[PDB]
RNA sequence: GCCCGGAUGGUGGAAUCGGUAGACACAAGGGAUCCCUCGGCGUCGCGCUGUGCGGGUUCAAGUCCCGCUCCGGGCACCA
């Protein structure tokens, strides 16, 4: 063993072990019981940020403490490789997103290896390769046939100029970033598959995740947003079409006193046909950019549609207002208002002098005070005709009651959650497996036409997708006839939501899923992840579990029993606009800053002279250049103390704001556990240890390492909370070091704590935990050592430390037999100087005692 | 705007179930790879104060409640 410790000559070495071996290959081993630890796979940007870093190492410590335990553990990687970046990436490189894709892969599957992760490379899969898609493509096909996917209208982002479709990343400022133009909604017929169908079956399925964080459970249900009310429909005087809206809120009904309507609406359009002021409001909604952030913070603006809806109840002509903040995507398109009873609907009214109409009696049973806001607050009815005097409940069923009896109301369940649109008019995607025949109908792609495969030889230009372009493409023959394929791709969470499973078997050529593999390995054990993710990708990735259980391709309801949501991890933000409009957005690395005396970044220049916008502390992510590489410290330092310190830094779920400052602790530290071994083994081999002959000063040290393991112990397999495990075994390092070791039952003690250290250990430094494993003489490779357990006898305590408080305020500590009484830990109290001191003059009023931990005397 | 989080020393963080605030480290300062000091203010072998800010509940609040400021995540085409 080398005095010093030396990454460069260890981790490399231990991972081609690993390599060979095979040492993380896993398969459906009966024999033992297994478990799947899961982590988010990575998009292949071209490098690893400290997020992906902190993810795979949280999930790496995860799966070593497993098989630690005994378990056959699954941890698996993969590439989710679809998806926007890579299209911006080829054009600008001149290259095309298959071959960047693949080489991204490379970098970062090498990037995987040099960090150490125990992945199971066997079973790597890459989203992006017909092997994988095809098995989507097949499923779509099953669940359109089973009726489960319909096309409709649905807005995008519409350039006018370049007419591309544009993501919303890519809209900037409602203008574009390529050339500068006002981008504008196009509705576009786009495949929608029907989540909806299971919106209650996700939402009451969260009851049983007691393994989810209630963070995660909150968002999921708030965004589901399942809601129990009326939707009614009102005639329109000079017009042949009903309007119905939607509210869950009918006891207010009286109170309607104006619908509002999308810009779009029918009704709008006619009217618009007659009114140029409307004409023009119309068209100033074209350019409403579709981001709810966005539609939720405009200034809400109406114009009079001339229109007047009929009241069913009280008869009265009320006012169609088209209005910017109503979509006809969204629902019917029209929503009904209260202005009496909803403050949005109060604010419009008291702008456009529409009827503010109580309804709802103040508490007092006074009528209420609309002066200056609306009575928000269920209560008794008034001015509401026949339903006077009923409360909420009873109103709701009155109104809904009468207006179904009327045929114009019935009661109806509704969700926010949309369905989930599918489509997109992007090339670098798996294609949607679906025609249109010469006839005029539309199909599904005939099964042996599937996969339907993406050419990768392609020339981009940044406009059009290839596979749109090229007109023999999309041209194949169906029932004998002339067809059209789709020229749309699939939204890249497709393929992100059913990785977990393709992972059990992704070898597997004759389906999907070999349920045989699959079974024996689902649900997955621990979900890590983002925070990020709690809700689009979560939510998909439970939908998709429950249809393949209703493919009968799986036994589980739910496809994660435990989630581990870590923190973001943040990095400072830069852009400057280039020359023709766009945001070119700077590293940090290269960010020259000036900073407040709170920290706070106040100004920023990149080192060419550009002055940057400073956009915040953000998640470190692949469009905003913000992710900092961790392959300079790995290679400085070590894989260990770069794994070690991501652990060290915070506890998971907290968010991060990353700094590389601190990393020389984690450095240090292990060259202190290398010292100590080799000093230790320097020594030779140790006689057993005598427990039943130990001092009481060893004795006292061999509690500190049991204590030490079952907290860790704990801290890690229940808490995850890495951070504090590791500041405990740090402690009992420090203590460790401080141990004498000239005789036999020192070193017999010695040997046993560093074996309990370095197993403690492994998960977050493998590479030096296998070497030292070595030098002690541990049995067998440390991958595959018991993981310590404490020993109840080695930790018993006679003693317990007190601390005393007079009013609260701590002063004196004693120790204290564990069979004392209250009694006597008075008496004992009372005859340290620092009590007797602030109970001189004084009356003990009321004494609290914490058994064997503290003693407030409060006094007076 | 809406949903979910968050704020503790120069810095990252600890206090797990309401019970010693600042463990463990980083940085900096001092002393000889190691030891020391290290929230603030002032009988220091003492005392007061202090967990973003304003209030409550409680013998007791970093923890629970209400509110405010600032900050992150998501807000359906970033993945
Ligand atoms: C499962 C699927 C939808 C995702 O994995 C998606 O492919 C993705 O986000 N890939 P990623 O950005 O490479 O990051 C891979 C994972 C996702 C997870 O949130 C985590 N991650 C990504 N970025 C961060 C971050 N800044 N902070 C903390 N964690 C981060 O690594
Ligand atoms: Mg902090
Ligand atoms: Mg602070
Ligand atoms: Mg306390
Ligand atoms: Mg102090
Ligand atoms: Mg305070
Ligand atoms: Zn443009």
């Amino acid at each position: 063993m080398q005095e010093q410790y030396r990454p460069e000559e260890i981790e490399s070495k231990v991972q081609l072990h690993w390599d060979e071996k095979r040492t993380f290959e896993v398969t459906e081993d009966e024999s033992k019981e297994k478990y799947y630890c899961l982590s988010m796979l990575p998009y292949p940007s071209g490098r690893l940020h400290m997020g992906h870093v902190r993810n795979y190492t949280i999930g790496d410590v995860i799966a070593r403490y497993q098989r630690m335990l005994g378990k056959n553990v699954l941890q698996p990687i993969g590439w989710d490789a679809f998806g926007l970046p890579a299209e911006g990436a080829a054009v600008k490189n001149n290259t095309a997103p298959a071959p960047w894709t693949y080489d991204n892969i490379a970098y970062m599957k090498n990037q995987l290896k040099m960090l150490g992760f125990g992945y199971d490379w066997s079973r790597e899969l890459a989203t992006c390769t017909p092997e994988y898609y095809r098995w989507e493509q097949k499923f779509f096909t099953e669940l359109y046939k089973k009726g489960l996917v319909y096309k409709k209208t649905s807005a995008v982002n519409w350039c006018p100029n370049d007419q591309t479709v544009l993501a919303n990343e890519q809209v900037i400022d409602g203008c574009c970033w390529r050339c500068d133009t006002k981008v504008e909604r196009k509705e576009i017929p786009q495949w929608f598959i029907k989540i909806t169908a299971y919106a209650d079956e996700l939402l009451n399925d969260l009851d049983k995740l007691d393994h989810w964080p209630d963070t995660v459970k909150t968002m999921q249900r708030n965004w589901i947003g399942r809601s129990e009310g009326v939707e009614i429909t009102f005639n329109v005087n000079d017009y042949d079409n009903t309007l119905t809206v939607y509210t869950t809120r009918p006891d207010t009904f009286m109170g309607c006193t104006y619908l509002a309507v999308a810009a779009g609406h029918p009704l709008a359009q006619k009217a618009a046909e007659n009114n140029p002021e409307l004409a023009a409001f119309i068209d100033e909604c074209r350019n409403t950019k579709v981001a709810e952030a966005e539609m939720a913070t405009m200034e809400k603006k109406g114009v009079d549609t001339g229109f007047k809806a009929v009241h069913p109840l009280t008869g009265e002509e009320i006012p169609v207002w088209a209005a910017n903040f109503v979509l006809m995507e969204y629902g019917t398109g029209a929503v009904m208002a209260v202005p009496g009873h909803d403050q949005r609907d109060y604010e419009f009214a008291s702008k456009y002098g529409l009827n503010i109409k109580p309804v709802i009696l103040a508490a007092d049973g006074s009528e209420p005070d609309l002066s200056q806001q609306a009575l928000t607050e269920k209560g008794v009815l008034f001015n509401s005709g026949e339903f006077n005097g009923l409360d909420h409940e009873a109103a709701f069923n009155a109104i809904a009651d009468k207006l179904t009896a009327m045929g114009v109301g019935e009661r109806k369940v509704n969700y926010r959650l949309r369905d989930w649109g599918v489509s997109r008019q992007r090339y670098w995607g798996a294609p949607i497996p679906m025609v249109t025949l010469e006839d005029g109908t539309v199909m599904p792609t005939p099964d042996d036409q599937l996969p339907v495969i993406l050419p990768e030889d392609v020339v981009m230009d940044g406009i059009t997708s290839p596979i749109k372009a090229d007109p023999e493409w999309a041209k194949t023959t169906v029932n004998g006839m002339p067809a059209l394929r789709e020229t749309d791709t699939f939204d890249t969470f497709m393929e992100s939501s059913w990785y977990y499973a393709r992972y059990t078997c992704p070898q597997y050529k004759e389906g999907m899923l070999d349920s045989e593999a699959a079974n024996y390995w689902l649900p997955v054990d621990i979900y890590i992840g983002g925070i990020e993710h709690a809700i689009m990708h979560l939510l998909y990735f439970r939908f998709f579990h429950k249809l393949m259980r209703d493919a009968g391709m799986v036994n589980s309801d739910e496809p994660a029993k435990q989630l581990l949501c870590q923190g973001m991890v943040l990095a400072d933000a830069f852009y400057y606009v280039g020359e023709n409009g766009e945001r070119n957005w700077v590293s940090p690395v290269d960010a020259i800053v000036e900073r407040d005396e709170k920290g706070r970044i106040v100004k920023a220049k990149d080192a060419a002279g550009h002055e940057l916008v400073y956009t915040g502390m953000s998640k470190m992510s692949k469009s905003k250049n913000n992710g900092i590489d961790p392959q300079v410290m790995v290679e400085r330092y070590g894989a260990d103390t770069v794994r070690l310190f991501m652990m060290f830094a915070s506890p998971a779920d907290m968010t991060l704001e990353w700094q590389e400052s601190g990393v020389e602790g984690a450095n240090r530290f292990l060259k202190r556990v290398w010292k100590l071994v080799y000093e230790h083994t320097a020594k030779g081999d140790v006689a057993a240890l005598n427990v039943d002959a130990l001092t009481e000063n060893q004795k006292a040290l061999r509690r500190d390492v049991h204590k030490t393991i079952a907290k860790v112990t704990d801290d890690i397999g229940r808490r995850q909370t890495f951070n504090t495990a590791i500041a405990a075994i740090m402690e009992l390092m420090n203590k460790l070091a401080k141990a004498p070791t000239d005789g036999e039952q020192d070193r017999a003690l010695m040997q046993e704590a560093l074996l309990a250290v370095v197993r403690m250990l492994n998960p977050f430094t493998p590479h030096i935990c296998f070497t030292l494993w070595q030098e002690l003489k541990g049995e067998g490779d440390i991958d595959n050592a018991p993981w310590p357990v404490a020993d109840e006898k080695a930790m018993v305590e006679d003693s317990t430390l007190v601390v005393v408080q007079v009013n609260g305020k701590v002063r004196a500590k004693i120790t204290v037999p564990v069979d004392a009484t209250e009694e006597q830990v008075r008496e004992r109290a009372g005859q340290e100087h620092l009590v007797a001191k602030y109970l001189d003059g004084v009356t003990v009023r009321k004494v609290i005692y914490v058994p064997g931990k503290l003693l407030n005397l409060v006094v007076g």
